[PDB]
């Protein structure tokens, strides 16, 4: 099912030996997927934490920290040189008591390090709320190209079906500019998969049905992520009908790219799109893979606190593809 | 399925000949639909254009209009009654000219008649968009007691799963007000498809997790409804998981009356809900039934263009339940 879907990224992520952070190293999820990581040779965890404490977790999880490595903020060699690349970054905003203090913090260390090359990509949420993962994300590693800001993926799958559900975990009110952004960079994760993009801007009518703000917004959203990304297939302002079966699509939409085979549907609001992917879940019956943040310059993921320790794991690789 | 849930319905209506109004007259599905509610006795059919033309019009269908009554505005006796009370209901803002001009129209028409007794409920939409059937629903009939608008439920039903989705249709951005509103009179109308009420506003935290107006409107609308109805068994702002499974219910928000239990769901938007109920619809395979108009003075609802000879039907048989 979902599971065909990740050997797809271990696929590529394998034996590439990328780096990936872990800033919660006594979680015993982080320190369990970290340890098979290791041992399979997937990929080379680095964990972030005091070692004997560490060393002495993975102990009584009956776990051998194998070709892990692990850092520790107060003992790290790098510390000033990584001190001095966080004020210069805060251009300012940052003293060096301050910065020194904030890279004591496991999740800005663990950031700093994705940041300077001494590590690939970070993976963190596990005991933090997605806020404290998102935001040193945000002051330090930066958007890449021309995006403005993150949005997170879930890819969706039952059986042979797989789907990206766009933006139903940062972004509260997205606005015109922001979803033809999410619609362009979802595009972009959901190729990782191996899917290919169509994608179809959701709302309340199809095509121009109801006339309001809000059918506005997705609409002259389609417009502008149309005018910059012109290869893309996407068609906007559709009805969840006319963007998932054909028989609708002629009827309410026709001469629109997406006849009725979207599989990458970019909701209009947070509100719409995280009951949206817990409806297809929980209703559907379909496997939800958890937020996967986008755009950024660096691979950065949140896992949920009381995540699987297989979770970790898949994170992981997903992440690590990001990377590469 | 879906089935039985009309049949519960068919049971109460059957027999009491209510009449329903079909301003719709040369329509081949509401002629279908009235020739068999007609023609089972169910209720009384009554309607409304040109009697030679319907008749006509039947008669290519392979119909009889049976038990069926045809009111024709242009020959109606006692339209100078209807225009007068349409002028004083509309207090001042019609002209006598523009009062009779109003009621040659087959939806204001049918909707005096409601109005004035002389008929139950109406159904229209087959042949309107959704907003010429809900207009003079508005101008003429109104909204009941302690109700200031009305909002389209729909109700879902997979197998033995049946839930009540708070609306997917009218209201585009309700209010804290609104919300509640449209919960507590959710409640009532999931009571005649024999639903014992178990609210959850949604939203996209549960109670607490993310603070922005959004959490806090869906918030203030639960005080508001609890405040009102005391009795009426509804905790807010819940994601769905919460509202959706136990096991999330004890974890995310115990110590409320909804242990993820809840059977009639008030989305916090008109995105939310519209692209909601379709996505349960198309990937969840849960059977929908149409917007189901509630809280006005008397029973008005609206078919889609494109509609089922049996949608008519079933409408038909909603609407003549709510007047009962």
């Amino acid at each position: 099912g979902m599971a065909d879907l990740f050997s797809t990224v271990q696929e590529k992520v394998a034996g590439k030996d990328v780096k990936i952070v872990f800033p919660e190293g006594l979680d015993e999820r982080i320190l369990e997927a970290v340890s098979k990581l290791a041992g399979n040779k997937v990929l080379n965890p680095i964990v972030i934490g005091n070692e004997n404490e560490i060393q002495a977790k993975a102990k009584e999880l009956n776990l051998t920290l194998g070709g892990v490595k692990i850092y520790d903020p107060h003992t790290y060699e790098g510390m000033e040189d990584l001190v001095q690349a966080f004020v210069e970054r805060r251009k300012g905003k940052a003293t060096e008591e301050q910065a020194r203090k904030a890279l004591l913090d496991e999740n800005y260390f663990g950031t700093m390090l994705v940041y300077k090359g001494l590590a690939d990509g970070l993976v963190s949420g596990a005991a933090h709320s997605t806020a404290d993962t998102v935001r040193p994300a945000l002051q330090i590693i930066k958007t890449k190209e021309g995006v403005k800001k993150t949005s997170g993926v879930f890819i969706m799958a039952r059986g042979e079906e797989q789907y990206v559900f766009a933006d139903c975990a940062i972004n509260i009110a997205p606005d015109s500019q922001d979803l033809a952004e999410i619609a362009i960079e979802s595009a972009n994760t959901a190729k990782m998969f191996d899917i290919e993009p169509r994608v179809a801007m959701l709302s309340f009518s199809t095509k121009g049905s109801a006339k309001s703000d809000e059918t506005e917004k997705v609409a002259d959203a389609v417009k502008i992520a149309k005018e910059k990304a012109p290869e893309l297939t996407l068609d906007g302002e559709f009805q969840f009908d006319a963007a998932f079966v054909p028989s609708v699509a002629e009827k309410k939409a026709p001469d629109s790219e997406i006849k009725g085979d979207a599989n990458v549907f970019v909701f209009p609001s947070l509100e719409a799109g995280n009951i949206g992917y817990k409806i297809a879940q929980r209703l559907g019956n379909f496997e939800a893979v958890g937020p996967i943040l986008q755009g950024l310059n660096m691979p950065v993921n949140d896992l949920s606190r009381g995540c699987n320790a297989e979770d970790v794991y898949n994170l992981a690789l997903i992440t690590a593809a990001q990377a590469l």
